[PDB]
């Protein structure tokens, strides 16, 4: 049967399950129509329900997590929602596209997780990085030994929406809605780590709060509580050495993701602002022409196929959206699929809170 | 009231009208959600819909134009069939959304142009790079003299397409389906100029023939007759003087146009193979700290926010289509739109006319 | 027999003459330490010579022609007292290192050439971006077929120092003194073709008047004679098909002297602004993973081994002038080297006369 | 009176030394000509001296270092010597420009400087980077608040000269020779650090060995002792955050220095492999507009107007070495210079010692 859909939240998270939704199957053709049917939200539900194309709107998701005809409920909501509304969907036996993070709290996750597990349905995460084909391209090329044992990573996530120290205070700012630069921008690294490699094994984290308090837009300030920035030292998987730097205060940096591989026989470079190239260096060959290949988005890296049929002109940041809702369909009916489960992302967040009382402890802390 | 759609094509290019039209609504919330009624093609077609989401497939393309309840036809076919089968629509009294060219020969296009400014309906060409929010955004800072007047610009189209010297001669290859490079992508950077600049005044062309001939697909060879590179020195209105380049044999070249402009206060580089950002120069400041900037689309570049509201995150290709097709329907409404008319589109297949002129002539051509 | 030598000039150009005769032997090793003899100049002589340790500082520059000690002379003055001075030491019996253009009249440099094809001597003009290790190593990988059979190539060489409208009117302006980009810059890339491919066949150029007049430096306002911009399409040696670009009012351009070069089997791309690398695009191997290399500059491609012995280090604009004094040491004793005779600099300013030509003449012009 | 030069060793970096003393004058012209004396090595030591240009040759330094013609002893020899002769030297009355480091074991390098103190002459090391025109600009831009407070720092060093797992054992692998990539490479980012910010307050290292052993050239196999490859926490002067990585097993890195630094009103990207430019943003100004600026090297940053006239087109390594021995010769008048002394190395090397023991003992270590 066509899938139906239930979507949960309309700011921009909504508005890109919502194009994915509608497009996944004019671009990938081997899949049914998904169907549009409930979104939840002020009564401006009917509102955004016209402008995504959604037969019923509500106030009220507990309905829409009710409704019969709704298989598959996308979260987008806010942080602190995640796991209640994941929870009430998985028990009233759905499928679950949220997104990250899980919750701010390890135990709230673990109960997401042990509901998911004990559920029916399949459960999946918005690490939406992992389905860039230049990303899938990485993956294969590491995994046929292209640049022999990989020993050293470094990867770099960077953006400048808390570098302006006169925005006002909001809940980004608060420890109890997430530790900052870990829980907001960590998580998408540390999935590419996962994807490439596997989990993270110990850590060490240094921490920056770059400014000590921030206005409030009803009138004085307040103390920062959160940390913007996290530089941590690893080991993952196979005892390999990692670097991670999340900065959410680095001016001039705007979606930046840039990672360096390197192994035995040669060396990858990838960066998200340029999310159609990497670079590739192999020790193979006359000394005198060695050096980095510029290799840009192509057919062959599948599935850049499905949307263009020419090389080197790109795809956006919401095509990845549709990559992942195309494998949340795989997943359905796994079917083999490259998604990040509740199990995964559970062990990602795992790793984040390790950071962080890695830095409050000043010590190495293993997993 | 939502238009029905109308669509004759189902290469890698009626896809994309379809993405588009599929897409408008959800992305730009303003319009009518449009209709997909009927699907033209071979036997395809039933299936082709199926994908596409369309309500009625067929082979006959004129039972298309017939169907009362299509208002809008989008031609995606070989460039041949493109004439007549705009001029069925428009007199049928159908909008025509129409790929480029025009036609092959000045006077097929010359009718078109006729049949259309007769008739009472909207015509577009499919020129989309025009589209960007990088492009829209150049043309503000030149309009507002960021860069003061501007005296030089350089413009190259290259892709690799016909490179390999031993892949089977076809239609590519034959003088009678077209001039090769010119028509097949000097007409780009021209929708470009036109859209920045002006029309084409006075040109001059070399041409190149790479390889005399190629092998055929059944034993032996044939000749050659078109030419994948042309050269080409220009004056636009005001004497901007220009250089454009194109070559479809150019390796390494993927989906490159590369545009320079250079004005009496500052200069601007662009680069569609980094399509989501451009580089600006302003001739202001100390000079121990000038260069060019490099500046990332963003939300102020609109209508980059009606698709990410972050910076620095990328459209693809195919976004290109859906504004293109946003702006159509402003067309139809219209309300002033930022499209290339038959009217405007014409007068640039008569730039590259003439162009195709001043190489056999051997002598500079006036327009 | 260490050479002895004559330098007249010390703007900020005899200063790298010195700079490479005072260096040539601790570079190479292979050579004679050349004796710094005889410096011309004004008044500043004394306290110049000072500088570039020479013996005897003199205002009188036929003294230095004199001098039996002389062997080399160093013409590094105004374009205007080229031709007389060349003569005056070729027919005198001493070698001549002349910077470029030959002059401004083709007949005046008709007659340096016999001057110096009769007398004994060797004279080498400066055009240095030949003696780069890079461009070096791009002349042997075209030599062994790397990337095919070359068909197209273009060349960009832009500075902005003309860029500044507000700037007062001076001898750069007049047509006296020279067509402007034409001789002053593309000169230039004409040696760089001439070194990799050979001389221009058939040229056909449109000139660029950014600004029609200049503020003058003791009041008022003269007209500017001359053009700062030249596009020029071109044939040369076996129908390349190349085109070039000179502009010194290009804003942000610096120092950038751009080179594209494709083929049946790849393409070369090159930037002066990155001196020390290049890019190599090879049609060879899974096309999952072609693209350009990034080469840069090292041991392997001679001679920056005779400077540093680690790659990636980079040479500066300087060392240029250090391989090209090597070089006509070469000569002198000679043995074939890698320089620009009279003989093939002639050949060039005729293309370069031929090219203000067919701009003033609006046609094609052959040679 | 001009000073006199006695060079130990003929290695790179003798090499490099003797094109440094024999050019500064010419290049600079505010000195008196040094003088090229004695030179140290077999008697391979009176070919050397032919062609670097010194007067004496001999293969026992120690009489070099008596001799009193010598003023200035410029050490190039390997590690081990440094602290033998650095001292033989002071002792004897002289000044001293030695290679880094300094010595392996901490007790060695305060000998070095105890001594140097006491001496009479001064003490130099070679962290020749700090010298770049570009750095220089730096270093101004950030004191000058131009990007406000600096809250993160990254740098990275990177080269692949052991990458290759098949070169033969030799010094750089034995750990009483050296750490290896925190001896060999971490002292250059700390010297930039340094220079622009200072000393370094805590650290916590993770270090790699990427390959166990390595052949040996008479046969069999020997363990690595030490470490390619370190990646570290650090708190500099002012709590500033900041992360280095140093690698010397990074495939593809030729020369790389990656620095990267934020601040509260903007940011700077640099990199030596294009040493002549860098990047840098500016929270200041319309939002659609902002961007990364690429400035390229000019006159005024001096002293790059000692070298060229012209910006854009670029120092080379060796260049560095003459703007070194230019401050050197400040220093022996100071006057104020930009060198790093004894006193300054010493320090730097503490914060070496401290990131081994860092690892050893798995802890943060303050300094």
């Amino acid at each position: 049967k066509p899938l139906g859909i239930g979507l949960i939240g309309t700011g921009y998270m909504g508005k890109c399950h919502a194009l994915a939704w509608n497009a996944v199957k004019t671009v990938f053709g081997d899949v049914e129509r998904p169907r549009l049917v409930h979104l939840a939200e002020a009564g401006l539900a009917e509102a955004r329900a016209g402008e995504f194309g959604f037969e019923k709107a509500t106030a009220d998701w507990r309905a829409l997590i009710a409704d019969p005809e709704v298989d598959v409920v996308s979260v987008t909501t806010p942080n602190q929602f995640h796991a209640e509304m994941a929870i009430a969907a998985l028990e009233a036996g759905k499928h679950v596209w949220c997104e990250k993070p899980m919750a701010p709290a390890y135990a709230d996750a673990e109960r997401m997780l042990a509901t998911a597990e004990r559920s029916g349905k399949v459960a999946a995460l918005g690490y939406n990085y992992i389905q860039n084909p230049v990303m899938r391209h990485i993956r294969k090329l590491v995994g046929d030994g292209v640049i022999g044992r990989v020993n050293h990573v470094r990867v770099e996530m960077d953006e400048d929406f808390m570098a302006d120290p006169d925005i006002f205070f909001y809940w980004k700012s608060e420890l109890s809605a997430g530790y900052g630069a870990l829980d907001d921008f960590a998580v998408h690294p540390l999935s590419l780590l996962w994807y490439l490699f596997g989990h993270v094994e110990a850590v060490i984290t240094d921490m920056v709060k770059p400014y000590p308090d921030r206005p409030l837009s009803e009138g004085g300030r307040r103390a920062v509580e959160n940390h913007d920035a996290a530089n941590v030292l690893m080991r993952l998987d196979g005892g390999i050495s990692a670097v991670l730097m999340a900065n959410r205060a680095a001016w001039g940096r705007k979606g930046r993701i840039a990672l360096q591989i390197y192994g035995s026989k040669g060396s990858i470079l990838y960066d998200q602002e340029r999310m159609n190239e990497f670079e590739l260096y192999q020790a193979e060959g006359p000394g005198s022409e060695q050096g980095f290949r510029k290799i840009l988005a192509a057919p062959a890296h599948r599935p850049y196929d499905r949307f263009i049929p020419a090389p080197g002109h790109g795809l956006g940041f919401n095509d990845l959206k549709i990559i992942e809702c195309r494998e949340l369909i795989r997943a359905i009916t796994g079917e083999p699929s490259s998604i990040v489960t509740f199990k995964d992302g559970l062990r990602i967040e795992k790793s984040v809170h390790a950071m962080a009382q890695s830095f409050h402890e000043r010590r190495w802390i293993e997993i």
